This record gives C-alpha cells, sequence and structure tokens, in this order.
C-alpha cells in the first residue's frame, strides 16, 4: 500500500561518495543492492552520472537539509524517501557510521538493500529474517537472499 513508481525503468545517481571505502567499492554495493531487487521484479536500474535520477543516493551528516535529520554514531544509519519526484525516492546513509564492504561498521550493501526497499516503497516487516526488518543485522553478504516476505512485499508492488 506504499507509494509506488509508475515506470519500470529507474535511474539511479550516487551524488557523493563516503571516505570509509573507496568509490569503486560504493558503487558495487550500490549496484549490487538494485539488483537484489530487479530480481525479483519487472524493476530495471541504470545508474547515470549526468542527468537526472530517480534515485539519488547521498551520504550526509547530521542535520542534512530534510526532515529527517541523523544522530552520529549509531542510532539511524539511513533514511530514504518513497516514490515521489525530486527528493522521492532518494536514499540518505548517515556519514557518522563506518560504512564497509564487509562484518566490520555497518555494512552498506544491506543497508542499501533495505534503504532501496523504501525508495521502492515497502514498509517494513515483522520476519527476523526478512531485509526490511526495522533493524540492521550483518548476514555474510555472499549466502545474502531476500527473505519469502520481502519478495511479497515487492511482487505486490509491481509486476
Ligand atoms: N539498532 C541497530 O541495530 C542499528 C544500530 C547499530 C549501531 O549502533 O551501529 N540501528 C538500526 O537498525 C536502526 C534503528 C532505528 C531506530 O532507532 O528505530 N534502523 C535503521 O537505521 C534503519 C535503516 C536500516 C535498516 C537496515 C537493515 C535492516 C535489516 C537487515 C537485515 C535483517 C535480517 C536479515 C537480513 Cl539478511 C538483513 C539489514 C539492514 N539497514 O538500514 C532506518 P529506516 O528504517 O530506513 C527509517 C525509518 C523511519 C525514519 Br523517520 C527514518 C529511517
Ligand atoms: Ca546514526
Ligand atoms: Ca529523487
Ligand atoms: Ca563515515
Ligand atoms: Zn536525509
Ligand atoms: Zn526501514
Amino acid at each position: 500500500m506504499g507509494p509506488v513508481w509508475r515506470k519500470h525503468y529507474i535511474t539511479y545517481r550516487i551524488n557523493n561518495y563516503t571516505p570509509d571505502m573507496n568509490r569503486e567499492d560504493v558503487d558495487y554495493a550500490i549496484r549490487k543492492a538494485f539488483q537484489v531487487w530487479s530480481n525479483v521484479t519487472p524493476l530495471k536500474f541504470s545508474k547515470i552520472n549526468t542527468g537526472m535520477a530517480d534515485i539519488l543516493v547521498v551520504f550526509a551528516r547530521g542535520a542534512h537539509g530534510d526532515d529527517h535529520a541523523f544522530d552520529g554514531k549509531g542510532g539511524i544509519l539511513a533514511h530514504a524517501f518513497g516514490p515521489g519526484s525530486g527528493i522521492g525516492g532518494d536514499a540518505h546513509f548517515d556519514e557518522d557510521e563506518f560504512w564497509t564492504t564487509h562484518s566490520g561498521g555497518t555494512n552498506l550493501f544491506l543497508t542499501a538493500v533495505h534503504e532501496i526497499g523504501h525508495s521502492l516503497g515497502l514498509g517494513h516487516s515483522s520476519d527476523p529474517k526478512a531485509v526490511m526488518f526495522p533493524t540492521y543485522a550483518y548476514v555474510d553478504i555472499n549466502t545474502f537472499r531476500l527473505s519469502a516476505d520481502d519478495i511479497r512485499g515487492i511482487q505486490s508492488l509491481y509486476g
């Protein structure tokens, strides 16, 4: 019942890069996170560098220009706007976290999967093994899979 994109081609742009990781690793984590959702829907995601993307990926700190101020290290890791124009769809990551490609700090890929879920219109799950469960958990990235509840949720919105 969340808001949905009324198109199946969706662009994203990485507005800026956390210094916690190198650029290529941020690109990879984000690309893989989009792929998780495209794998089970008719949605396709293209990265653009120049132009007007639907989903802007932003790393920012504290009060950063919207109604969802961050809180420094810990607590809220990120937040994202549901489908819509402008700031709609955009996914913001708290730079006061330490973003990583691994089990240390906060795993960017896993957080991005959750965030992109919100960017596509998903709410939270009650399944503790669903990526849309409200609180972060690290799971081995190689064996990561959407739960049946996540797939149900996203397939109910698209396709
Ligand atoms: N509490 C925690 O474990 C970590 C912090 C750990 C730390 O100290 O670094 N924080 C969190 O988990 C916090 C809790 C927020 C709260 O206080 O309610 N959640 C958040 O930060 C939400 C953002 C968020 C959640 C996740 C996540 C969730 C589940 C899993 C997962 C779980 C099980 C299996 C698998 Cl495979 C994956 C992985 C990542 N990744 O990012 C914030 P949001 O939901 O986008 C949101 C909602 C409303 C507003 Br307004 C703004 C943003
Ligand atoms: Ca925080
Ligand atoms: Ca947008
Ligand atoms: Ca950081
Ligand atoms: Zn924000
Ligand atoms: Zn959430």
